[PDB]
Order: C-alpha cells, then sequence, then structure tokens
C-alpha cells in the first residue's frame, strides 16, 4: 500500500529532500569523500550514504541550495549522479 513515508515522518514539512543515484559509487572507503562533497555545500542539513542499497539521501533547503547544485558537485568527482532517474521505459528496444 504505497511507500507510506508517514512511517518515518522525519519532518512535517520543512526544506526539500531529494534522492540522488550515485552509480559511480564503489567500495565503502569513499564514504568520507562523498560526505566531504556535501559538507562543502551550504544549506545541507544531513545526509547518509547507503551503498548496500545503492541509494543516497540528503536533506537541504531548496532556497539556500537546489538539488542541481548537489548533483553538480558529485559530477565534479565524476561519480555520476542523477536525481530520481525516470529511465525511458522502452517499448521493446532495450539494448
Ligand atoms: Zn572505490
Amino acid at each position: 500500500a504505497l511507500q507510506n513515508k508517514e512511517e518515518e515522518k522525519k519532518k512535517v514539512k520543512k526544506l526539500q529532500k531529494s534522492y540522488f543515484d550515485v552509480l559511480g559509487i564503489c567500495c565503502t572507503s569513499e564514504v568520507p569523500i562523498i560526505e566531504n562533497i556535501l559538507k562543502s555545500l551550504d544549506g545541507v542539513k544531513e545526509y547518509s550514504v547507503i551503498v548496500p542499497s545503492r541509494t543516497v539521501i540528503v536533506v537541504h533547503d531548496s532556497l539556500l541550495i537546489s538539488p542541481f547544485q548537489i548533483a553538480k558537485a558529485l559530477n565534479e568527482a565524476r561519480l555520476e549522479a542523477n536525481v530520481r532517474v525516470n529511465g525511458e521505459t522502452s517499448f521493446k528496444n532495450k539494448w
């Protein structure tokens, strides 16, 4: 029955949380490096690196900093970052 994020209910309605897909993510020793990039950014409140599920979550104020800035920062390191990939849903042509 849907994700029902209501379970966590981290915040009632503050800032704008965004999810980034880091494909260029390898090992776990890069954790510190990944966190360092976010630290450099301003407006970020908190973040966590989940390699086990290959997912990255970060909470920041859209006004202070937009998701594009976070994704761009990751791109600099060349770790390939994307905000919620919508894929393309091919009819039948898929490599
Ligand atoms: Zn590595």
